[PDB]
């Protein structure tokens, strides 16, 4: 059973989408996990048989995490969606595909898409992204749960920063309750 | 092109040898952070919340080759210092793996072999005997015969475990 203080935060996105950034942005406040997973063709080139490619983990880290962390790898989690704002539309719709990864591999979990990119983003690619958001990925069938939608400023503190980490502290109270 | 996947698990004590072994076992990596955030925390009212939060690097073409890298079944090798005796250390891992994963297969490996009569003494007390299906003794700091034989057994049991039958 997963200790009652603790559950996984997955931050997903395509490159860019300012995830480490906006990790970085939310974490005013810390506190050892290693993990390096590698691709190994461990089986190519045989005329007769199939190409087999191994992903392996290696961990690293104390081993106090690991005893304190009993389910650290599930993949039932709270999800952050992220896109950037300002590359339009198109990027809402290539969200998807992490949308559908989420609703297939963990069809109970929960997400919170977040528009990086707000400073630099016009208000026509606010208001499609919205549009988009609305009209096609909200309650949709093949998509997870979306329970919130926001559009931040990665890079600095603000209200609407401080309201996202406001809305992940209650999904993932929301979520605990199952 | 069709062709097979599977994913690798690599456990054990620390210091067992394992980032080596693979090394050596290798002849578009992922880098996975993993950190704490106590989100909420201290206020005797509220309920404590503390996030294992994840954030992924890499190329894509890794996750187009591995789809499904984030799978619970998988094989594992368990890796275990045979210098040190480290042997009743590794049957905790094995609970977890059996736990965890009572159809993952194992394979196990003892490392520091250059360092051992004593080591065959370990093999009494595999037959510990979830579905562990070999068990291997080498040194993981270069190229040998036991090297190349525990690739084979890598490759050999990842299909038997994908491929039904
Ligand atoms: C700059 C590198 C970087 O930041 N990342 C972020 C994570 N990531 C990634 N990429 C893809 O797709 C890359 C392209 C787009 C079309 C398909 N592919 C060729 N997919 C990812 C995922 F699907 C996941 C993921 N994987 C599993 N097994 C389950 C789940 C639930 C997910 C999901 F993201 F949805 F949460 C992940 Cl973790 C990361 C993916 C790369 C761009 C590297
Ligand atoms: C040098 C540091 C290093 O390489 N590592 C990797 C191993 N590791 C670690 N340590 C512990 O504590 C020891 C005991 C023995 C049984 C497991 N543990 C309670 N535990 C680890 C784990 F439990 C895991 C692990 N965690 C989860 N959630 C699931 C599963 C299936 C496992 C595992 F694969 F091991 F079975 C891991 Cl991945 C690593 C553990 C550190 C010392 C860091
Ligand atoms: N102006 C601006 N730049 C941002 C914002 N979010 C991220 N970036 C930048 O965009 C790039 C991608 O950020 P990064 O966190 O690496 O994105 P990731 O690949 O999804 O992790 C970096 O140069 C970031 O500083 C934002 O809200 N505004
Ligand atoms: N002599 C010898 N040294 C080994 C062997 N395997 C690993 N080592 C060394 O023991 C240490 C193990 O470190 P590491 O690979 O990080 O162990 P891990 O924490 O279990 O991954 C390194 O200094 C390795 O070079 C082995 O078979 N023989
Ligand atoms: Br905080
Ligand atoms: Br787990
Ligand atoms: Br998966
Ligand atoms: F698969
Ligand atoms: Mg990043
Ligand atoms: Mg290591």
């Amino acid at each position: 059973a997963v200790p009652y203080n603790r559950m996984k935060l997955m931050i997903v996105g395509a490159c860019g989408s300012g995830k480490t950034t906006l990790l970085q942005q939310l974490m005013k406040t810390k506190k050892t996990v290693g993990i390096d997973v590698k691709d190994w063709p461990i089986q190519i080139r045989d005329k007769r048989k199939r190409d087999l490619v191994l992903n392996v983990w290696d961990f690293a880290g104390r081993e106090e995490f690991y005893s304190t962390h009993p389910h650290f790898m599930t993949q039932r989690a709270l999800y952050l969606a992220v896109y950037d704002l300002s590359k339009g539309q198109a990027e809402v719709d290539a969200m998807k595909h992490y949308l559908f990864q989420i609703k297939a591999r963990a069809s109970s979990s929960p997400v919170i898409l977040v528009g990086t990119h707000l400073d630099v983003s016009d208000e026509a690619q606010r208001a499609a992204a919205m549009s988009k958001i609305t009209k096609e990925l909200l309650n949709k069938r093949g998509f997870p749960a979306i329970r919130d939608y926001h559009f931040v400023n990665a890079t600095e503190e603000s209200d609407a920063l401080a309201k996202l980490r406001k809305t992940i502290i209650n999904e993932s109270l929301n979520f605990k309750i199952r």
